[PDB]
């Protein structure tokens, strides 16, 4: 029974969208004696997270309406490591991908210490294909599921048919295969996402 | 397999400790069309959240050092809602509390919806017999694990001999016996503690 902690380190200076300053979270701290109190300030969008319908809608669903047991479950890591650019329905197609699938995507960027730009990213083409599938939820190890796509149709796509994303895995040190899935979000209320643990057990029951 | 939430929400208006306005949470949200973002701040010791040794010393560790195989494990939920003032040495003697047992401690505090100054605690006597017990964790309804009690020695007889401190619980709907505890704290790098999200499951095996 091993753990795999695919969560990302939270730290002042971490990768962050577009290195983007202020997209960076910020902790003070206070020492009266031997009494040591932080608080941390932080995008909700910051390293490993969950995405809720209301990021890409206005009447969207928020984090708490996706139930844990959506979030603490079976899961799949699909290695995608020989992808360039982006994910498309080829490279989804012929991967074992059924309804009610978690699947979490293992792409070359698990092996980027810094933000790269060029970030290989879920299509619209993979997407809807995933939508219509009818998977349970998709994690991809990108601090985002899609860039270069204007009106986010891979986003739309996902939580159009209540499916949970999850950006911002570290999945480097974990093999293609099946695992029990721990994605622990902050039980923020009434928000476009929460910052989230992920954990996965070898646990094979 | 039912998973029981036994996480406080965070919201602004949430209690928090004797109070104060300023350990209050902060949110700011912002809606480019469909797209909506926000930012959370909020204290390390907001809710449910795990202690990490710096608190109460400085040399002590920070909430990265201990490590999620001795938070992601079973538990035992000891009921001390028959409790008045605080736990002591007499209430945590005769429960089936074990070395390498993670102890949380279900009280009147899980019935209390805000706060209160009056709050069931460990005391010294009882959180010393624990230290000499060996018990690997202890968890508590309250968002203190201690009052009336200057050098805040329940706190360091507990991080001294790396005994984990888990506040915060919500433990009202959760029926005395074992579970599995999903204590998942934000990857907050270097603080001296990370907010949690716990999960008991009834797994039993
Ligand atoms: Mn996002
Ligand atoms: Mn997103
Ligand atoms: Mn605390
Ligand atoms: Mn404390």
């Amino acid at each position: 029974m091993k753990i795999i902690d695919i969560t990302a380190p939270i730290y002042e200076g971490m990768p962050v969208y577009k290195n983007k300053p202020e997209k960076q979270p910020s902790i003070t701290t206070q020492t009266n004696g031997h009494v040591t109190e932080s608080r941390i300030c932080m995008d909700v969008h910051t390293g490993t997270h969950v995405d809720a319908p209301l990021h890409m809608m206005n009447d969207g669903k928020t984090i708490e309406t996706i139930s844990i047991e959506k979030l603490v479950r079976p899961c799949k890591v699909i290695d995608l490591t020989h992808v360039h650019e982006k994910i498309t329905k080829s490279d989804v197609e012929n991967a074992d991908i059924q309804k009610d699938d978690f699947i979490l995507l293992k792409t070359k960027n698990s092996f980027d210490k810094e933000f790269n730009f060029d970030f290989i990213y879920l299509a619209e083409d993979a997407a809807r294909y995933l939508a219509e599938i009818g998977i349970a939820g998709v994690g991809i190890d990108s601090l985002g599921i899609e860039r270069a796509q204007p009106e986010h149709p891979t986003h739309r796509a996902l939580m159009d048919k209540d499916i949970v994303v999850i950006e911002g895995l570290q999945l480097a040190d974990v093999e293609e295969g099946s695992y029990f899935m721990i994605a622990a979000p902050l039980n923020i209320q009434g928000t476009d996402a929460s910052p989230a643990r992920v954990l996965l057990l070898d646990n094979w029951k």
